[PDB]
């Protein structure tokens, strides 16, 4: 196994969201096999951030899931070449917007080069007048959809006020050496939650705890 028990994490963001330009950097460390990870993070320019924090958090590596024997698990076998993934995020409100992560390794390290872009959210919307409080657990959907992994998520933010704000994810993963076998369709359920913040989310410490299994108990 390239892949220890313990592994640290490095993470440099570049995103523009509805034109505002910021750059944050992350370091953590995650226990592969648990399907555990913790980072800290910390805005380094644009802030502060003009728009909720909680929509940056998910592109913030399915490498940390617990797999069971019985399903493929492409993340860990794609190492140490490594993977990228594309994930299109649409907001009930017409917020859109395409992160990609380009996920290597270098000894105990998997370096992370983060690209996210939003668009069109909507001036008077939670996401711009910062209203959002969380991310509901969810259940990612995977399967080969023309030869290619794709992960399907159904999710919401917790609003203030008792509401919620409606999220679809479609994210494409692809390992960078050929012929690394497809998995067969299964369910990765995510638990991701904010541990810690500064008055501006300029500095955030973020977990998430995820399990793949095949939809049984």
């Amino acid at each position: 196994s390239a892949i220890k028990p313990d592994m640290k994490i490095k993470l440099r963001m570049e995103g523009n969201v509805n034109g505002h330009h910021f750059v944050i950097d992350g370091d953590g460390t995650g226990k592969p096999f648990e399907g555990k990870q913790s980072m800290d993070l910390e805005v380094k320019e644009g802030g502060p951030l003009p728009f909720a924090f909680d929509i940056l958090t998910t592109a913030f590596n399915r490498v940390f899931a617990k797999y069971p024997d019985n399903i493929q698990d492409y993340f860990k076998q794609s190492f140490p070449k490594g993977y990228s993934w594309e994930r299109s995020l649409t907001f009930e409100d017409g917020g859109i917007c395409n992160a990609r992560n380009d996920i290597t390794m270098e000894g105990d390290t998997f370096y992370n080069k983060v690209r996210f872009y939003g668009t069109n959210f909507p001036a008077n919307g939670p996401v711009m007048q910062k209203k959002t409080l969380k991310w509901e657990p969810s259940t990612e959907k995977m399967y080969v959809r023309d030869g290619v992994l794709t992960g399907d998520v159904e999710t919401a933010l917790l609003l203030e006020g008792n509401a919620h704000y409606r999220c679809d994810f479609r994210t494409t993963y692809k390992a960078k050496e050929k012929g690394v076998k497809l998995p067969g369709a299964h369910f990765v359920d995510h638990c991701i939650e904010i541990l810690s913040h500064d008055k501006d989310y300029n500095k955030v410490k973020l977990y998430e705890h995820a399990v793949a299994h095949s939809g049984l108990p």
